[PDB]
């Protein structure tokens, strides 16, 4: 079986980890419980590469230089744990149900940074077109966290995901960016970048 390097786990740990901050907050947005689990869910996942990535940088390690630099990876790779903890506490909250206060829904809607819910239209440009060749985080700004389609979630959507019309696309980015893509979901923008 081939074996992966620190990078690869780091890499995937750090984006899953911003994922998973972005989901707790698009959680508590919706108060959407599906949502919260998959918080959750990514949290076991960054339990088990922080796992590997002790797993390999133990091994790496020979002599005191390497000790020394392999000891900063795994200080990084705790930081990211309590990040991803302090997420799972967020969908915790969901999970359980509780009335949260309106100014929570409010705030998450009106920061530098937000969450939005972008409705994909029929006649949108847009449809069709895979999230690879679209790539809505360079061309938008908008970051797309997640895609709700009929009664399923695709969360964390790659490359190969194309978008359909029905699709409602979960972003995150500045609330222009966010209206201005909504505008190109509608189809009211025949032009993208
Ligand atoms: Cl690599
Ligand atoms: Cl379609
Ligand atoms: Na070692
Ligand atoms: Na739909």
């Amino acid at each position: 079986y081939e074996p992966k390097s620190v990078k690869e786990i780091f890499i995937e740990m750090k984006d899953t980890v911003e994922l998973m901050v972005d989901l707790a907050y698009a959680s508590l947005l919706f108060g959407d419980k599906e949502i919260a689990e998959e918080v959750l869910e990514l949290e076991e996942r960054i339990d088990l590469l922080n796992y590997q990535l002790m797993m390999h940088s133990v091994l790496a390690a020979r002599n005191v230089k390497e000790a020394e630099q392999v000891i900063t990876i795994l200080q990084i790779a705790n930081a990211i744990e309590d990040i991803s903890n302090a997420a799972g506490d967020l969908a915790k909250m969901v999970l359980e149900g509780v009335e949260l206060h309106p100014v929570i829904k409010e705030t998450i809607l009106e920061g530098e940074e937000i969450i939005g819910k972008i409705q994909v239209y029929p006649e949108s440009v847009i449809v069709g077109k895979t999230l690879g060749e679209l790539d809505l985080a360079t061309n938008t700004g908008v970051w797309i966290i997640a895609v709700r389609r009929g009664k399923r979630w695709i969360f964390g959507p790659n490359e190969n995901f194309k978008i359909r019309a029905g699709d409602v696309l979960i972003g995150r980015g500045t609330r222009t960016s966010i209206d201005h893509l909504k505008e190109i979901a509608r189809g009211a923008i025949r032009v993208i970048g």
